[PDB]
C-alpha cells in the first residue's frame, strides 16, 4: 500500500536450519567456535583469494572500536575522517578515548579530500592517532593513498560498512589492505544477517589480536595482557552468515537489477538532464539510491513530496555528523563541499524483492 | 571420559523454531524487534512483577559499558569494584575513561566489603565516579547498602552477570533496586542463549536512554543526541531467550539438584570436616560449584590433581583481577582477604546433564 524505506530479506531458516541442529549437536554456541571458523575460512576462499585473515565480531560499530583501539598512535589524540558518515564511525573513535576530526569530502565521489587529509596529518603531525576513510555509500573508494599512509606509519581503519559483496574487475573490495577493513552484516545490508560484522586485514597477525581483545583481551592462560572487551560472533550469527554466503550470488544480482532500473528510468525520465546527480563511483553495491536533488530543490522538500505519495525516502547523511548535537564541537577543516551535499543528499529505497513497476512510481514522483 | 569444566546445553532448535518462523514472516530482525519486545515482556511479567523496566544487550560486558557511562559522575575519576571479578567488570569501567579502584572483599562472601568501600567513598569524595559491585558466584548479595549509596548521590551498577534467575523469597534478584543490575545469557551462563545480556532497574527513564545509547545515541529522528554505540540484541537472539524462559523451571531444577548433590556429598565424605568450605549466602544460582580448598592446601594443586584424574576444574577467580597483568597498577585498598580467597577459591564442575555419579567421582577426587 505504501513503499518503505526498509525492507529487510535475510536468509529463511531452511537454509541454516542443517547448521542449527550442528551447533545443537556440538554444544558449542559462541566465542570462536566451528561454525564462526567455518563462515571465516568460506569468506577467506570466496571473497578474499586466501590472502590476509578475516574476524567476525558481533557488529561492525564493535569492529571499529576494536580495530581502531588496536591500531591508533599511543600519542595521537584525533581520528581524522569524514563528517559525511553514519554516528558509529566518530562514535567508535570516541569510545577509544579520540576525537573526531572532520575533513571535507570531495563534490562528485563524496569521499574524504585526499589532499585535504594530506595536509591536516602535515599540520598535526604527532597529534595524528588515525585515519578512519569511509568507503560512501558500499563504493569503490581506491585505497592506493590509505596503503600509502599504513607504510609511512599513519594507521587507517577503513568504514566500509556497508560495502560486503562488493567486486570490481573480479577482487573484492579491501584484497591486500595492510590496514583494517570493517564490514556490516546488519539486518539492512545488502550481506545482511540480522547483526553481525567483519574485519579484514592483509596483517594476519593484527587479526589475532583483535581476536584476543574480542574475547577480554585474554591469553592462552585466559588472563587479561592487553585491552579487550566482548565483540563475540554466535554460532547462530555464524550459521545465517554461511547460508547468506550461498544465497549471496541471488541476492547480489537482485540488487544489481534494480540499481539498473533505477539508472535507466532516472535517465529516460530525464532527472539527469534536470539536475539529479549519482555519485561518481567505478563499482558500488546498493543499500538505497543515492542521489543529489538539482541545485534549486531543497532535500527535505524532496522527502516531504515523496512522503506525500506514500513513499519513505531518507536524507543519508543529513544533518552530517559535525552538525548532529553530540559532535557539533569536535575540531573540522573547512566543510563546505560537506555542507552542500548534506542539502542535496537524498536516500531512495532499494530492496529485494522491489520490482520495475516501483523503481517507476518512484522515478516519476521524483518528476512531478 | 573426561568430565570438561563447561558443557553448555542451550535450548534445541524445535524450541524456538516457530518464532524463527515468525521473524521471517515479519521480516523484522533486530533493533527492538517485536520478539525483542516480547522477550523483555516476558521479564518483566515473569520475573519482575511489572516494577521496573528492562532492555537486551547483545552481551553483559556492552551492558555494564551502557550503563557506567549513563550512569557514572562526570567529574569522578575511579570506579570502585572489588579485584574478585570476573575481567569484563574492570575493562567495562576503561572503556568508560575511568581506573578500576580495587577494594577487598569479605572472607566469607566475597562480596565487597561495605565497610571498606564506605570508607574509601569517604576518602576520594569527587573521585568517585562509579561503584560497580559484582553479585559474586550468581548469589543473594543483599542490595540494602547500595540503594542508600544511589539515595546519597553515589551511582551503582551492579555486575550480576551470572545471577538471571535468581529467587529468594519469591523475589527476583535485583528487583526495584535504583541503580542498575547487569546479566548475561552467554551461553555458559545458567541462562544462556548464545550471547546476550540484560540490564534491570527500577529507573524506567533510565532504561529508555540506555536503550538509545545502544542504538547510537539517537532519538526520534535518528539523530544522535548522547554518547553511543551499537548493543542490540537481534530477533533471533530474543527467540532463544524467549525459549529458555519456557524451559526455565527445567533448567533450574536441573542445576539445583546437581548442587544439592554436590553439598551432601562433601559433607558425606567429610570434606567439610577437613576444611573446604561453600560460600556464605542466602541463595544462589550455580554456573559451576566453588569452593575454597583447605588452608594447607593449594588451590592450583587441586587443579592438578583433579586433571590427572581426567576432571577439568578452574580457578575463578586466581589470578584476581588486580594480579592479572592488566590491571597490576592500579590503586586498590589492602587486598588481603582477596589474597587470600584467591590462594583458596577452586571452580568445580557443573552442567546440565551431570549425573549424581558423576558429582561422587569429583567429590571422592577431593577426599583424596
Ligand atoms: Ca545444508
Ligand atoms: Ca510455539
Ligand atoms: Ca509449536
Amino acid at each position: 500500500e505504501n513503499i518503505p524505506f526498509l525492507r529487510a530479506s535475510t536468509v529463511p531458516v531452511i537454509e541454516y536450519l542443517d547448521e542449527l541442529k550442528e551447533i545443537d549437536a556440538s554444544h558449542i554456541y559462541t566465542n570462536y567456535g566451528p561454525i564462526n571458523q567455518r563462515f571465516e575460512q568460506t569468506i577467506m576462499s570466496g571473497f578474499f583469494q586466501n590472502r590476509g585473515a578475516v574476524t567476525t565480531v558481533a557488529n561492525a560499530t564493535l569492529g571499529l572500536m576494536a580495530a581502531i583501539q588496536l591500531k591508533k598512535r599511543k600519542k595521537g589524540k584525533y581520528a581524522l575522517m569524514p563528517s559525511f558518515t553514519f554516528p558509529a564511525t566518530p562514535l567508535a573513535a570516541i569510545w577509544c578515548g579520540l576525537e573526531p576530526y572532520f575533513i571535507d569530502i570531495s563534490i562528485d565521489d563524496w569521499y574524504m579530500d585526499k589532499t585535504v587529509l594530506w595536509d591536516k596529518i602535515e599540520e598535526l603531525k604527532e597529534e595524528v592517532a588515525i585515519v578512519v576513510p569511509y568507503a560512501t555509500f558500499g563504493s569503490w573508494m581506491n585505497l592506493e593513498e590509505y596503503e600509502e599512509l599504513e607504510k609511512k606509519g599513519v594507521p587507517v581503519v577503513v568504514d566500509a560498512a556497508p560495502g560486503f559483496g562488493l567486486m570490481n574487475g573480479g577482487m573484492h573490495y579491501g584484497q591486500d589492505f595492510s590496514g583494517m577493513i570493517i564490514y556490516s552484516f546488519h539486518a539492512t545490508k545488502p550481506f545482511g544477517i540480522g547483526e553481525g560484522g567483519l574485519i579484514y586485514s592483509k596483517n594476519e597477525e593484527d587479526i589475532q589480536r583483535i581476536k584476543r581483545m574480542g574475547n577480554f583481551g585474554f591469553d592462552t592462560n585466559r588472563e587479561c595482557t592487553m585491552m579487550g572487551f566482548n565483540c563475540k560472533m554466535s554460532e547462530y550469527a555464524a550459521a545465517i552468515g554461511i547460508a547468506t554466503m550461498k544465497k549471496w550470488d541471488d541476492k547480489l544480482k537482485e540488487r544489481t537489477r534494480i540499481s539498473e532500473w533505477y539508472k535507466q528510468l532516472l535517465q529516460s525520465n530525464g532527472l539527469m538532464k534536470k539536475g539529479w546527480q549519482l555519485q561518481k563511483t567505478e563499482a558500488v553495491i546498493q543499500q538505497f539510491m543515492p542521489i543529489l536533488c538539482p541545485e534549486e530543490v531543497r532535500n527535505k522538500q524532496v522527502i516531504e513530496d515523496l512522503k506525500k505519495q506514500k513513499i519513505e525516502a531518507r536524507l543519508y547523511f543529513s544533518p552530517s555528523c559535525h552538525q548532529q548535537v553530540l559532535f557539533r564541537n569536535y575540531k573540522s577543516t573547512d566543510l563546505t563541499r560537506t555542507n552542500k551535499i548534506a542539502k542535496r543528499i537524498v536516500s531512495l529505497p532499494l530492496w529485494e524483492g522491489m520490482t520495475k513497476e516501483i523503481v517507476e512510481q518512484i522515478v516519476i514522483c521524483l518528476g512531478q
